[PDB]
C-alpha cells in the first residue's frame, strides 16, 4: 500500500508511517519559485529512493547527488523497522537554484514509524497468527481462510469470556502517538445487532472486562502504549446466519489524525479482519451417540423401563424428562432439535428450542439454547440424511430435510421463518419433501436413517402400506385371519380388530393404496437428492387411517420412528397379530434388520393409556457427538 | 432419474411414462398370497430388465423365464421414444404358485410415453436449445450456462415481445393425454413480482399473447397437443437484483395427477429452468461515445456553438435540451446516468433516472428507463473506471465509484438505496471515496478517466490545488504577479482577483492544503481499489474556496470534469490569469495533456453568466457503446 505525503517548504511536515505501507513524496510542490534541482539527506532508517518516470533508485544518507526538479520525479520513502525513543527518522530536501551550490531552501519529513496489526486466527489453528496477509477474507474450503466466530448460545469476567474468540492488537513503537493522533476501533451500524466485543479499558485497576462495540457502540478509542504491546479483545456472535444475514462480519481499527476542531479526523491508516459466524449443525442418527433424552407421563412404566434397558446395552447416558403445562406430550421430540457449532479448537452443542405455549426446560450448563403455526413446524418435522455425495456432489454434513405439501396444493407448510434460518446455515443444503398427506404432518413418522453396522454405510428406512398388507394377506393365506391386533389393549378389546377385518374393508385398503402413492412420491425425491438407489432402502411395514382432510395416522404405532443408538434400535412396539405367540410385525422386522448385525429392542408406549387411536404421548431425542468433518472444509454452491 | 411405479393384481395400472426418466416396478407386492414365482412379457417398445439384488437382466418380449418372487427382485422398465397412436405400450406379469406352470394371476401395467421439456437458450447463444442438461442451474464465467432475462425497461402483440426471452414447452407423444392429466406452469409466489410470461392461450382465434404468470397469477393450465408440438412463452425480468434479490428466478412444468376430488393433484414430472436478470452496467469514458447530450439555459450561446463545434470534430452525434421547472440546471449530468444491459444477442442502452423534483424528459425510444436526500445522491457523485487488474483480479467491466464520507464522521452519504442497487449489479464492484468535503459532494468534481489514444491504456485526472499554487507561483515569479483571473466577467470585475491577491490570502492557502490532503486520501484509495501507479495519474490544476461547514466550492471552473469523446476533450474554460495573451491555466493543460495525443476544447460555460460563484449552470452526458466482453463471463466473488 503506498501512501501520499507531500512535503512543504521552508518547514517541516511531520508523519506517522505504519510499517507494510510506504510513501510516495511530491518534492516538487514545496520547491520555492525558479529551483531548479534538489538533493536529500535521510537517516539511517530510512530508505529512500529517487523515482523518476517510473524509475527508481536507491539515495545514500549523506550523498551530495542533485536531480532535476519535475514533477514526475518523486521520492518512495520506507522503513522497515518500528521506532523507538533512540530514533530520529527524517529525510531533508534541499532546493538549488541555478546560480550556485548552496540550498537556497529546504522541506524535512520528519518520521515516527509505528507498527499497527489487528490480528485475529484466519488460518483456523486456534492460535492468533501475526498480520495473516488473507484475513480480510473469508473463504471455504481446505485452504480457505479467515476467523471463525460462534453464537454465544447462553461488567464481565474473563472465565466468561471463555467462549469467544480473540482478537488482539498488536502494535510497536515510540513511548507514545505524535500529538494528534489515535487509534479507533470500529464496526458498522449493519454489523452492530451481529457481534460483540469487551475489552478491559482499565488494566491498571482491575481486569474487568466491558462491552465496548455492540448495539448502540460502533466505535472505541483505545489506549496506546509504547514499545511492542498487545491489546486482547474477545468477539462473541450475537445471530445465526438468516435470510438477510450472510453470516460475515468485518471489525476494523484506524489511525486517525486530528486536522482540527470542526473538521472530520482523518484515516491515515485503516486495518480490517473479517469474521464469519459458525452455522448451526444437525446432526444424523449415524452419529455416535452420547445421551438419549427421553419424556413421557411418570406412570408409564413400561416404557421406562424399556428404554433404561436399550440404553443400559450402550455407553449412553439416560436423560428422563416429564410433562410440563406449557408443552405437548412429545416435547423433546417436538419443540427441541440437537444440533452444534463449531470453532477451531471450540465447539458445543446446541439446542433449538421452540415451546409450544412459550417458555416458562433445559438439561444442563453443556449445551447452549436458540428459544424461538401448524403441526408442520414441529421437529419431527425436521431431519438431516448421513453425508451423501450426489452426481459427483459432495454434502459432507448430509442435507436437511423439511416436510412440505405440492407447490401448487395450497396445503401446510413449515413456517418460513425456520425455513429460512436451515437455509442460510448453508451447509446442510435443506431438500423439501411431502408430509402433508399426514395429519400431523412430519417426516419422522414416515422415514428414519440407520447406519449399518461394521461399515461406513447406512440405510434409509421407510414406512409402507404395500409391506404390511402383502405380510397380512401371507398370514391369512396360513390360516391366520383370526390372529388380533392390540392384544393386551382393553380399550381395544370390542373392536375385535383381526386380520380379516383388516382385509375386508375396503375403503381402509383403498385409503393405505393412496398413501403408499404418498410414500412412494417421498421415495424418489430421496433417492434424487441423496443419491440413493433400491439396495439402501428398507420398507418397514406400516398402515394408516385416513381422517376428513384425507390425511392419514397410524393404524398401529408408526415403527419408523425409532431410537437408533448404533447397532441398537428402540422401536415403538406395534401390537400386531399374534402367530403362535409373537407379533408377526415384530418378526417380520427383525427378519429384515437382524440380518444387518442390527439389534432390535421393541418398546412399548402404548400400554399404559389402554389402546391406540393414532397419537403417541411419549417421546425421544438423541444427542450425539459432531462430525468429524470440519464445516468450514466444506465448498457450498453460491447463492 | 428413477420413479416409483407398483403394480396391482388381477387388475392393470396405466401409467404416463416421460422420456428421460425410467421407472422401478415393485411386482412383488401384486403377487398374490402364496404366490412362488413370476414371469413377463412386454410390447417392443418398452424395455424391461428384471433386477435381483442390485443384478439387472435384460429380458426379452415373450421368453418364458420365471424368477423368484421376492422383495429385492424388481423391475426396471426404459422407455426410449414416445408413443403414437400405433402404440400399445405394456409390461404384462404373470404369478405362479408351486402346484403348476399355468399363471393364477397378472398384473398389467399400460405405459403412455410422452416427452416434455422446458426448453430456454442456456448456452448463451441466442438459440432456444432442446433440453440443456445444465438448464435448471445458472453459472458464472466463459465455460458457464443458464438463460438470461432482460428487465423490461419501457392483450399483447408479438411484435411488443421482441425484447423479451423465448422459452419452448417441447413436447411428443399421442393425440391426447391420458384421462386424468394436465401440464401447469408455474412460479413461486416470491418470484411473482420478479417476472412475467406471455403465452398465446387460444392460437385458433389469433395471435393474441396473454400475461399468464406473474404478479396474482402464480400457475397457467397448458393445452397438451399431440405428435410433436411446441409452446413459445415470452418472459420478461420485472426489477434489477437488489439488497434481497440475487437477481436469479426459476420456472417450472409440472405432469400433474388428478387422483379425486378434494385431493391435491400429485406432480408425476417436474422440469425446471433458472433465468438470471441483467444487471445493469455503467460505461467508462474510454468506451466509444456514440451521443453527446447537453443542458443549459437557451441564451449560453457560447456554450452551444462550443460544444457543437467539438462534436463536429467526432462522429458522435449531439443532443441539446434546455431547463425543466422540475429539474436542476445541471439535470443530463446530475439527474440522468447512461448504462446498459445485455443478453445473448439482444441489448440496449438503459438509463437510471432520478429527477429532482419528481417525473412531470426522455431521448428517444432506443433506451430503457428505470425511475426512481442530500447532494451526494446526485449521479455526479457517481464514475465509473476502465477496466481493471488489481493484485490478479480482474474487473473487466470496471469498477464504479461513489462518492462518501469517512465511516466515523457523521457526514453525508449516497443513500442505502441506491448504494445497494449498485453493490447488487455485482459485476462493477463499486468503491466508495470520499466527496463529502466538497460543498455539493461530487466524485466527478475532482476526478475523471482519459484513454490514452492510440493505447489500450488510460490516465486517471486528479484536481490537484498544489498544481495551481506551484503555477501561480512561477507566473508570478516570472513578473505576472498582476496577471488578472476572469477577464471577460463583468460581475466579477470590481474583485480585481490577480495572481498576486490569490497568493497573499494566508487562509485560502490553508484551506488549499487541507483539500489537497482530501484529494490525497482519494488519490491513495483510487491507486489501491483501481490498481494504479504514479505513471497513470496526470494532476490538473484546481482551487476551491471554503464553506462554513468547511467544505470546498470551486474558485474556478474544475477542469476535470470534462466531455471526454476518445482522443477529443471539452474542458470547462478556467478563465485564469492571462500571461502573453493566453490563459496560464489552459497553457498549463495543454502541456500535460497535448504530448499523449489528447486534443483539448475549452468550453465556456460561464460567460452568459457574467461571473462564477463555484455553480456551473450546464450539463453533460455521454451515451456509449457496451464493453465488447460479455458481463456473463465475469466470476464475481462470491457474497
Ligand atoms: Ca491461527
Ligand atoms: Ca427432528
Ligand atoms: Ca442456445
Ligand atoms: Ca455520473
Amino acid at each position: 500500500r503506498e501512501r501520499t505525503v507531500r512535503l512543504q517548504y521552508g518547514s517541516r511536515v511531520e508523519a506517522v508511517y505504519v510499517l507494510g505501507t510506504y510513501l510516495w513524496t511530491d518534492v516538487y510542490s514545496a520547491a520555492p519559485a525558479g529551483a531548479q534541482t534538489f538533493s536529500l539527506k535521510h537517516s539511517e532508517h530510512v530508505w529512500v529512493e529517487v523515482v523518476r518516470d517510473g524509475e527508481a533508485e536507491e539515495v545514500a544518507t549523506n550523498g551530495k547527488q542533485r536531480w532535476l526538479l519535475s514533477p514526475s520525479t518523486t521520492l518512495r520513502v520506507t522503513m522497515s523497522q518500528a521506532s523507538t525513543e533512540a530514533s530520529s527518522d527524517k529525510v531533508t530536501v534541499n532546493y538549488y537554484d541555478e546560480e550556485g551550490s548552496i540550498p537556497i531552501d529546504q522541506a524535512g519529513l520528519f518520521l515516527t514509524a509505528i507498527e499497527i496489526s489487528l490480528d485475529v486466527d484466519a488460518d483456523r489453528d486456534g492460535v492468533v497468527e501475526k498480520n495473516n496477509p488473507k484475513k480480510a477474507s473469508w473463504t471455504w474450503g481446505p485452504e480457505g481462510q479467515g476467523a471463525i466466530l460462534l453464537v454465544n448460545c447462553d461488567v464481565y469476567s474473563k472465565e466468561d469470556l471463555k467462549d469467544m474468540s480473540q482478537m488482539i492488537l498488536r502494535t510497536k513503537g515510540p513511548d507514545r502517538l505524535p500529538a494528534g493522533y489515535e487509534i479507533v476501533l470500529y464496526i458498522s451500524m449493519s454489523d452492530s445487532d451481529k457481534v460483540g466485543v469487551f475489552y478491559v479499558e482499565n488494566p491498571f485497576f482491575g481486569q474487568r472486562y466491558i462491552h465496548i462495540l455492540g448495539r448502540r457502540k460502533l466505535y472505541h478509542v483505545v489506549k496506546y502504549t509504547g514499545g511492542s504491546a498487545e491489546l486482547l479483545f474477545f468477539v462473541e456472535g450475537l445471530c445465526f446466519p438468516d435470510e438477510g444475514f450472510s453470516g460475515l462480519v468485518s471489525i476494523h481499527v484506524s489511525l486517525l489524525e486530528y486536522m482540527a476542531q470542526d473538521i472530520p479526523l482523518t484515516p491515515i491508516f485503516t486495518d480490517t479482519v473479517i469474521f464469519r459466524i459458525a452455522p448451526w449443525i444437525m446432526t444424523p442418527n449415524i452419529l455416535p451417540p452420547v445421551s438419549v433424552f427421553v419424556c413421557c407421563m411418570k406412570d408409564n412404566y413400561l416404557f421406562l423401563k424399556e428404554v433404561k434397558n436399550l440404553v443400559e446395552k450402550t455407553n449412553c447416558e439416560l436423560k428422563v424428562c416429564f410433562q410440563y403445562l406449557n408443552r405437548g406430550d412429545r416435547w423433546i421430540q417436538d419443540e427441541i432439535e440437537f444440533g452444534y457449532i463449531e470453532a477451531p479448537h471450540k465447539g458445543f452443542p446446541v439446542v433449538l428450542d421452540s415451546p409450544r405455549d412459550g417458555n416458562l426446560e433445559l438439561l444442563g450448563p453443556d449445551f447452549g439454547y436458540v428459544t424461538r403455526v401448524t403441526s408442520l413446524d414441529s421437529f419431527g418435522n425436521l431431519e438431516v440424511s448421513p453425508p451423501v455425495t450426489v452426481n459427483g456432489k459432495t454434502y459432507p454434513l448430509g442435507r436437511i430435510l423439511i416436510g412440505s405439501s405440492f407447490p401448487l396444493s395450497g396445503g401446510r407448510r413449515m413456517t418460513k421463518v425456520v425455513r429460512d434460518f436451515l437455509k442460510a446455515q448453508q451447509v446442510q443444503a435443506p431438500v423439501e419433501l411431502y408430509s402433508d398427506w399426514l395429519t400431523v404432518g412430519h417426516v419422522d413418522e414416515f422415514m428414519s436413517f440407520v447406519p449399518i453396522p461394521g461399515t461406513k454405510k447406512f440405510l434409509l428406512l421407510m414406512a409402507s402400506t404395500s409391506a404390511c398388507y402383502k405380510l397380512f394377506r401371507e398370514k391369512q393365506k396360513d390360516g391366520h385371519g383370526e390372529a388380533i391386533m392390540f392384544k393386551g389393549l382393553g380399550g381395544m378389546s370390542s373392536k375385535r380388530i383381526t386380520i380379516n377385518k383388516i382385509l375386508s374393508n375396503e375403503s381402509l385398503v383403498q385409503e393405505n393404496l393412496y398413501f403408499q402413492r404418498c410414500l412412494d412420491w417421498n421415495r424418489d425425491i430421496l433417492k434424487k437428492e441423496l443419491g440413493l438407489t433400491e439396495q439402501d432402502i428398507i420398507d418397514l411395514p406400516a398402515l394408516f387411517k385416513m381422517d376428513e382432510d384425507h390425511r392419514a395416522r397410524a393404524f398401529f404405532p408408526n415403527m419408523v420412528n425409532m431410537i437408533v443408538l448404533d447397532k441398537d434400535l428402540g422401536i415403538p412396539k406395534p401390537f400386531g397379530p399374534q402367530v403362535e405367540e409373537e407379533c408377526c410385525l415384530e418378526m417380520h422386522v427383525r427378519g429384515l434388520l437382524e440380518p444387518l448385525g442390527l439389534e432390535c429392542t421393541f418398546i412399548d408406549d402404548i400400554s399404559a393409556y389402554h389402546k391406540f387411536l393414532g397419537e403417541v404421548h411419549c417421546g425421544t431425542n438423541v444427542r450425539r457427538k459432531p462430525f468429524t468433518f470440519k464445516w468450514w472444509h466444506m465448498v457450498p454452491s453460491r447463492r
